């Protein structure tokens, strides 16, 4: 059973295109694979925050998560932070990564966490024998770098880790931004009525869609065609994404209806969909005892793993073991 | 409680009296005046390419050396850094409150670059921010270290500061506590470079662990000048070997250059020579001799490293605990 590593950026509110998207898809492969999901607090120092907002936001996207589906008894989730190894396999890491791909990523008041970050993601990743990885375009060279040192690595040393491999197939839920439906919707948008998050109320909802651009056809008609029509055809593609009925079907079905028609049944569904998760969120989020518990078990099945890789790492390196 | 001294050397190359001077000596004399904390840096060692081999035999000659220099393990903390994870931990969080600019300055980074061509790597880069994390988790009031590591460590003062300033009393600022003599010992063939534990060309050094008649032989020729008549006088710009070798001479004996020159008045290098050669040659013979007796022992060893990095992660633990309390992580059940 291959293993899978997800890193989980707390910080990033999740909109209806990472759920329908990626998340709902890997929700639905839990039992076909080994999935690992690390809340990378690590990682989100490299940029400087308020210490409390970090807190409350590594428990938002641990409920979240837990709320859109990752089940704790099949997947691993945990805190980056409660797992020390990646920290010490991060700094075993940089002794073999070059200083030159470090700056070839694609000055001086930078801080070095954010210089260095890369060597984090691969320790991250090579810890837990991942076979596969889940990348957007934003992250392959950093996956690219995870090769080079895992095969680098195991060139000196024997086949201490796996060399991982993008997952490659794509969800096939279209989501793209609101009011450029050229650009592709994302959690990183300035423009937040570009995006739907997920936890929008109906009201917030009908605003944002009702605002969505579409076009100036006469009669307007609502039918699929990116090049043309990219707003409509967003719609019915976000309306496709909740509902998984076809297009052709929607087309059908908006015959000789206006783009407010189609408008209105979009947010009802997108609001009939978020209401569940919302409902799920909630209970989770407002539930400590039940999130601390969650933390601990996934922490201790991550550990257990990782000390594996991470004394290997060390043996290979020549370390004096530690005395317990 | 105690102020507390924290200190590490590397388990690579072959430690010298360099080393010892700049360092080892002051580490010794500190134990009761001060809770020490003593580290065997084999992180750092790993930012220069090490065979595995070597690398676990230098980690082990390291701590019987600290033993036979008089590092007392029921006095002092001795530990392996890599034995204690808070290091690391606390090494990538401080990278966040370190400039990109603070590390590409440093002395140590170019000439250890210049030096190794094909692996300038990420951790030698990175090298002063896990050294910053070395002090600072032991809430560290003095940092006996040579002339050398004085950039490094007033990076950490830095970032303790900066850390300090956004979160409140989390660090010690640590100061260092560098000696008067004996903080930069030079090269015997070259008095304008410092002695290196890695020298390509082993006459121009001192090892802890050389043979004293090899070590007495490389004294004998060692650089002077062409002072005419022949004259010992300290003078670092003009008579660079003399001066290194009456800052060793004053190093070992406790005596100062002012004595030393009294004494060697009317004299020439063979007098200067024989005393430096007389003083190191019986200092080494008297620290190998202990050496053997900790470095063959090897449940002795094992159970100072137990015990040291015990104590070591109680202390590590504490201070990594109220960092992360401070930059917002979900604090671990
Ligand atoms: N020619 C010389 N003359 C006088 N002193 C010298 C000479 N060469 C070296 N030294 C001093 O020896 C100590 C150990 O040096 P290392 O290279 O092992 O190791 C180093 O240079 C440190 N980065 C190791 C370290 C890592 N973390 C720390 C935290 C606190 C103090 C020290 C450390 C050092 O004090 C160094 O200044």
């Amino acid at each position: 059973k291959p293993i899978v590593f997800s890193g989980a950026q707390p910080s990033g509110e999740l909109t209806i295109g990472n759920y329908m998207g990626a998340l709902r898809q890997w929700v639905n492969m839990q039992d076909d694979y080994h999935c690992i999901y690390c809340i990378v607090d690590q990682h989100a120092i490299t940029v400087r925050q308020d210490a409390q907002k970090l807190r409350k936001a590594t428990l938002d996207t641990l409920a979240l998560y837990l709320a859109c589906g990752i089940d704790p008894e099949k997947s691993t989730i945990f805190v980056q932070s409660h797992v020390p190894e990646h920290a010490q396999l991060g700094w075993a890491l940089n002794c073999y990564t070059y200083f030159g791909e470090l700056s070839r990523m694609t000055a001086e008041n930078i801080n070095a966490g954010l210089f260095d970050y890369p060597v984090l993601m691969a320790a991250d990743i090579l810890l837990y024998q991942t076979n596969l990885v889940p990348v957007g375009e934003d992250q392959k060279q950093h996956l690219e770098l995870s090769r080079d040192i895992a095969q680098r690595f195991n060139a000196l040393y024997g086949e201490i880790f796996k060399v991982p491999e993008p997952f490659i197939p794509k969800s096939g839920a279209r989501v793209m931004s609101l009011l450029e439906p050229t650009k592709k919707m994302s959690k990183s948008d300035d423009n937040r009525n570009n995006v739907i998050g997920l936890l929008e109320d109906p009201k917030s909802v009908v605003k944002k869609i009702k605002r969505a651009v579409t076009d100036s056809d006469e009669p307007p008609v609502v039918r699929y065609d990116v090049q043309n029509k990219a707003g409509v055809s967003n719609l019915l593609d976000i309306l496709s994404a909740v509902t998984g009925q076809s297009i052709p079907e929607l087309e059908k079905q908006f015959e000789g209806k206006m783009y407010g028609h189609l408008k209105g049944e979009v947010a009802d569904a997108v609001s009939g969909m978020l209401t569940e998760l919302q409902e799920r969120y909630h209970r989770f989020r407002n539930d400590e005892a039940f999130l601390q518990q969650v933390m601990k078990d996934g922490a201790e099945k991550a550990s257990a793993h990782a000390s594996r890789t991470l004394k290997a790492v060390y043996e290979a390196i020549g370390f004096v073991a530690k005395r317990h």
